[PDB]
């Protein structure tokens, strides 16, 4: 149908058809008379998977032969989403598969909807890991993603009576055709035990053993025949575990629980023993695999020339002391040599400055679970502080601040300090964030070792986030500038030559309109909700958090409602306000925010005076597959975190690529997006980081805003008095109390500027030609936010390897 | 190579080779440079599986179209063993696969050794279920085996310091290529709750739900293109189960434990709640499947014309009240109509008379777990006893004896009484056993309803237990009488015409010798033990039990040792005495018997005066795959249970088919084997059932035998004084005390006759020509013991269906 989906040649189509029928019969053991759509989805998935296999085998062979430097990306989260469409796009099979299925009487788009998301992450951090794998394969890097194969990924969200309920995400129920179990490469991981000091060094003895069994998933690059590996570990008890008899067998679950469930917290640290087990499990299995592969290619001096380990936040920080353990206790290197190797091998990416998200493990947990690692951490700390003392003599407070060990009621290990000490590179994830790291929380470390500190601004893959989710936009772009932009997104700048072209303006607006109609129908079909597709689609999708300020959006929505009720016969630009996202199950305030959003909807959506001028919809079960549907449909992207709190953001970049304008604060990557597009093409409002600091110095008093802004006072009185909860008048008192007395994120302080900025948005939306011209200016300057750019920078500036766009032979 | 293994045609061989390479590449994702023997085994298994699929689909289609009466064989155990070779034999692919693999540079016999046994049974009962499935498919019956897919089958046995240690049987670790998950046919099963009585009958409410997910395994018939289904249920928690968050997800194990592990007791009842859950789980899921299939083919009068349910012992006895529950509570049939349907549908096979093996569930367990089923059981009981009272007026003791409810400290339900009441047919498993049922434990029931009581003597499949395990014997038979005997084992009678044929005598002896050499080499390779292959191979393999009298064998072995030590320079026929079998983990005396056997070996095998004249070997990890190796190698089969205790036995029949002579008591099927072969061709000894009864009436006094038999006294003094345990002189005191004071199985009472009979065995072994002629007489008369015969009798006399040897089209 469309050019960017590839060729549908007669021989290709014939072969796909016969292999589809082969898999239905032999693999699924069904005849066509009782096959369901799910059976047809599996038969297609197996057919497409067969095309990956030859390339996967050849790619891994090529790495064994050439022996390039290997990149190991360690993460507790890989938020992959669905695989079928992405695989077809990357192998140029989409049009052929569409045709093959069409000729068999099937609708491929319907089959695609049957696939479960692989939901092995919480949000941005996990999704970044997934985008990075796609870019590393596309850039020809010998890269491996290592993680945990959780049996249960991020929970499915149901809304009941306006409240979030959680259900287990049993994503493997029907099988996962993309993975290959490799039980032959199972490795042991040790826990508990004690340390014995012999004459030939330390020995970690009397341990409990859990086995780590790997499952491998192919990661195809874009049209280059490179297929890399994501290796995910699953926990298995040994066969003599606990070995009355029946109970001993049932108690194997105690070991296997390590890989059972993803911790469902976004940007928050929960210091539970099971989480610590997960972190060590992934590190210990991965490092054995790395060392095996290195030995099969005695002399560890070359280790950093052949291996890079990238730590995705501090979650895999135990890699540092584990590498030291292996090199010192098992390989018998002297400490100084081992430390040199470790530092040159490891690099640390920080993704947050919120204090509640920083990992600080109690010493007593590490002492019991990982006694040798604790000894190694203490030794690292002593040697590190000896360097600090020599550089800054007499500065005793600096020694306390920089210590890996935090004093207090409970002594804790600061994992970020460990990562900085043991890594040759430390980066933040947007320019403003990397500057904040150097000026505030890691200032001391920067003064000691300025050379370590870098920036690598985040990005998103344009394969999933343009070609896959918005083929109509990809096509109209390709008609003008060709297809090369898909792996070289900077070529979108060429679109600035079309900003005055009437045909292009029309086509851009037409694609948005089609995406809106398609999303409005999806809503009606799957959720029985009716929306006006001529309205401005105002969208805030992201995890529910105080710092992300869904509450500020709520205040604007109520302001609009109150303005309509005051002057009902005045024209206002119609809006559909859509908010979606999961709350962590234990995060009470986030759960209350969801309830407020649905409660506002219950009033606004049923007021006959409002009509179709304002609708408030809570989008249930926000996840990667839903992002792919809603983001192409959005007109306005809400990126409204308090300045200094969102390290980068990546949803922001997805919306920019897909033809939404952005209303946002100067936070995270929003700063760089505005710089690329021009501030005149962005709806910037609110306090900058410097203004937040000035307010904190004099003291934030929310009462002052309440006293001075009548529209704000009215909303608080409505919340307090039960206007949005007539049967439970005090339902929102915790929200009111927080806003008035304990608001760390200064919602009221940005309210006036936010409302005024929203009025400018509405004014521009009234002039569709100028709205669309501004959109073109945003899409055209979005090239910097390709994860291909991000990964090329990591490769050159951190890993010491050169990217390549050259194809392997087919 | 040999004719009974089929044709190796050029086109077949070419196609197997290309499909093998296809599976290695696409299914296993390996290239030949790193493939292991395990990868090659899987590639062959997938290649062979592909040939089953078309036949499986066609067979199940044919049943949907023709709508024959369906046979449902319900069992807690299916002891399947390995599948690869059996599938090749039944599809006539063995020679083609041998050739195809040979041309690829691989040895198929080595690949076959990699496959795990499917060990989902304890011994005879589970293995009978497996033989029956093979015979039902071979006889063209629309039959389904229904059971539980245990994650852990019968434990792997290790011997350490002469003691049994247990290890989990992680049989699914590398995957199971034979099964197909069918998550789309998942069904709910209810537990706990309470009963509400409305105006429209009873309702079982407030239950906990566990999901039953089926896995289907193909069951090929012998060369007839019929492939039936074994459907095994696996337990899954619903997604809202327990739905802080993390703990709720981890607690899904409480539901999923139902299918985790096989209870490892043979011929013994352990009344644990988990076992009861297992029994209901299999019944409840199975019955829904049965009813679904019946409705898709309102009027339950035709139910018994379309459905037969065979209960494999009382383990699935809850089928009776579950069927009543469904028909009365859900379909709203009146009680009397429902009961008529139930009785005509169900039939019960009893497999034991040992009191400790009979299921008697405490009422309090059923009251909590299955409250509606308990109410239905009480109603069945009241109506049943009303019939008894009308037939035998005033016989109040008979009412107490026949009640389904047993009075006492703890009230219990007698499940055997429930099965008799609710079944149209009740059978035992050998003639002597079925007579014992009518004369002793079910005498009262027989007097009320004599028409219900039948015999169906057990059998074994000649596919696995001759063709597969002893191809050399199968071939020399086939050279004389053709191949038809493999599905019509009565044709072996034709071999009586060859009993004086010198060439046949030579060939029979040569095959045995080859099997002995092959087994003697296996022992050396896998277990570092050396045996004399010219010795008489004296074999007792079966689960370790007091009633099976491994101890009587032990007394004979010590007698032989003592006779050698007394007269070392006298000739004795050399023997290798092999004993193997698993002990239930909680069965202390069985564990002590294993220790005694290894302790005897430690003395006998290292005494230089004995030399190679006597060796005692404990065969570790006895299981179906080991039976296939040792049984073809045996000269003497030990079948020495106390008369009246072994319901049938089936190992006995395996040995007869494979050219061993039998030393045995007149117990179980030994009686019928002796009758078929002639008593002159069998080594019969010991008390008959009648002699056991006479001894019980006057009182068994073991001291009398000790006082009268000096050789026996010497052995007991050796045991007591630490001759076989010098470092722990009192190690065997429990064994001595049991033999002298509390022996229910009268070991001493059969000792003298056993030893004398063993002397006759040795005398015959000295004359190889006459030994071999007696062997031919046994093999020739073994035809009655085909499970094809057994199944034809069930089909005609119980199920009301006609067997068929006609082939479906290929
Ligand atoms: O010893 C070897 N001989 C031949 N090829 C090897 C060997 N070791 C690794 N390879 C190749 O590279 C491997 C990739 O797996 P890895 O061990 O995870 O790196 C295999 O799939 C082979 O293609
Ligand atoms: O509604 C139907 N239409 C066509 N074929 C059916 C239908 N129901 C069952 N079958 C056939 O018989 C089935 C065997 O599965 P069953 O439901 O377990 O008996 C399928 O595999 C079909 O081949
Ligand atoms: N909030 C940032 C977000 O601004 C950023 O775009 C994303 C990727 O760098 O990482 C997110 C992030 N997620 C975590 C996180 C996730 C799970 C557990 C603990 C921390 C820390 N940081
Ligand atoms: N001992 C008989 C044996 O004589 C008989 O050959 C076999 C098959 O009928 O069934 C065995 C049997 N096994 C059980 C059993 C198995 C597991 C749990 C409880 C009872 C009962 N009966
Ligand atoms: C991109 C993405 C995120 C991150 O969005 P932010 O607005 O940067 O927090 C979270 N969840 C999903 C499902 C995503 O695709
Ligand atoms: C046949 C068989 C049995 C039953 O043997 P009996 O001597 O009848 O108790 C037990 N276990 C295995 C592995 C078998 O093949």
């Amino acid at each position: 149908q469309i050019s960017v989906r590839g060729l549908a040649g007669v021989e290709n189509v014939t072969e796909l058809k016969k292999n589809f029928n082969r898999h239905l019969h032999f693999t699924l053991v069904k005849d066509r008379n009782v096959a369901t759509p799910r059976d047809y989805y599996f038969a297609l998935a197996h057919t497409v998977r067969d095309h990956l296999v030859g390339r996967w085998i050849r790619t891994q062979q090529h790495y064994y032969e050439k022996d390039p430097k290997r990149i190991y990306y360690l993460s507790l989260e890989f938020y992959m989403g669905r695989t079928l469409q992405n695989t077809m796009v990357n192998l140029a099979l989409e049009n052929a598969c569409d045709e093959a299925t069409y000729q068999l009487g099937l609708d491929m788009e319907e089959l695609e909807e049957i696939e479960e998301d692989a939901g092995l992450g919480n949000g941005g951090l996990g999704r970044l890991a997934a985008c990075f794998l796609d870019s590393m394969a596309t850039l020809g890097l010998a890269a491996y993603g290592y993680g945990i194969r959780y049996e249960f990924g991020i929970f499915n969200q149901k809304i009941c009576g306006g409240w979030q309920m959680e259900e287990a995400d049993d994503w493997l129920r029907y099988g996962n055709p993309w993975e290959k179990a490799r039980p032959e490469f199972t490795l042991p991981v040790h826990f508990y035990g004690r340390v014995e000091h012999t004459s030939q060094g330390a020995k970690w003895v009397d341990t409990q053993v859990v086995l780590a069994m790997p499952y491998d998933t192919p990661v195809p690059g874009y049209r280059n025949n490179v297929v890399n590996t994501m290796r995910l570990w699953s926990a298995k008890a040994p066969n003599d575990f606990n070995l009355g008899y029946i109970q001993a067998v049932l108690d194997r679950n105690l070991a296997e629980n390590i890989s059972r469930v993803l911790y469902p917290n976004d940007n928050f640290f929960e210091g539970k023993e099971l989480r610590l087990k997960q972190e060590y499990f992934v590190v210990a299995a991965t490092l054995q695999d790395i060392i095996r592969r290195f030995k099969s290619s005695t002399n560890f001096d070359a280790f950093p020339d052949k291996v890079a380990i990238q730590l995705n936040d501090t979650h895999p920080s135990l890699a540092i002391p584990e590498l030291m353990r292996v090199l010192v206790d098992l390989e018998r290197l002297d400490w100084d040599k081992a430390w040199e190797v470790t530092v040159k091998t490891c690099a640390y990416t920080n993704h947050t400055v919120l204090p509640e998200a920083l990992e600080r493990w109690p010493v007593h947990l590490l002492e019991t679970l990982l006694p040798r690692h604790l000894q190694i951490i203490y030794e690292i700390n002593q040697r590190f502080l000896n360097r600090v003392a020599a550089a800054f003599p007499g500065d005793v407070d600096r020694l306390r601040r920089m210590s890996l060990v935090e004093e207090g009621a409970v002594k804790r290990i600061n994992m970020a300090h460990l990562c900085i000490a043991g890594s040759h590179a430390v980066n933040g994830v947007a320019r403003i964030h990397s500057e904040i790291l150097k000026k505030t929380i890691f200032k001391d470390f920067y003064e000691l070792e300025p050379h370590k500190f870098q920036n690598k601004t985040n990005g998103i893959t344009p394969r999933r986030w343009l070609v896959l989710c918005n083929p109509g936009l990809a096509e109209i772009i390709a008609e003008r500038i060709g297809e090369e932009y898909i792996s070289d997104l900077d070529q979108l700048r060429k679109l600035l030559s079309y900003v005055d072209d009437e045909a292009f303006i029309r086509d851009v607006a037409k694609v948005k309109q089609e995406n809106k109609l398609k999303f409005a129908a999806y809503l009606e079909r799957e959720y029985k909700v009716h929306i006006n597709p001529n309205s401005l689609f105002d969208v805030q999708v992201k995890r529910i958090h105080e710092y992300k300020r869904q509450l500020l959006n709520c205040l604007h929505v109520i302001t609009l409602y109150n303005r309509i009720k005051k002057e009902p016969n005045k024209f206002v630009v119609p809006r559909t306000v859509m908010i979606g996202g999961k709350a962590a199950p234990g995060y009470h305030m986030a759960k209350m925010i969801i309830k407020l959003i649905t409660a506002i909807g219950d009033v606004v959506n049923h007021d006959p005076v409002v009509g179709d001028r304002l609708r408030v919809i809570f989008l249930e079960n926000y996840r990667v597959s839903l992002a792919e549907k809603v983001i192409p449909a959005a007109d306005l992207s809400e990126q409204i975190s308090t300045a200094g709190t969102e390290a980068s953001g990546t949803g922001n970049m997805k919306f920019m690529l897909n033809g939404a304008l952005t209303i946002g604060t100067m936070d995270g990557a929003n700063v760089e997006m505005a710089e690329e597009a021009g501030e005149e093409n962005f709806f910037i409002f609110g306090m900058r980081v410097e203004d937040v600091d000035r307010l904190d110095q004099r003291g934030y008093n929310a009462q002052e805003y309440y006293d001075r802004i009548p529209e704000l006072r009215q909303i608080i009185e409505q919340l307090s008095s039960g206007f949005f909860s007539p049967k439970q008048p005090d339902l929102f008192k915790d929200i009111v109390n927080m806003l008035m007395h304990h608001d760390r994120f200064k919602v009221f302080a940005d309210y006036e500027e936010y409302v005024k900025c929203q009025e400018r948005v509405s004014a521009l939306y009234k002039n569709p030609r100028e709205w669309t011209r501004m959109v073109i200016r945003n899409i055209a300057t979005s090239g910097k936010f390709s994860s291909d750019r991000t990964i090329a920078q990591y490769a050159r500036e951190i890993w010491g390897v050169e990217p390549s766009r050259q194809r392997l032979p087919a």
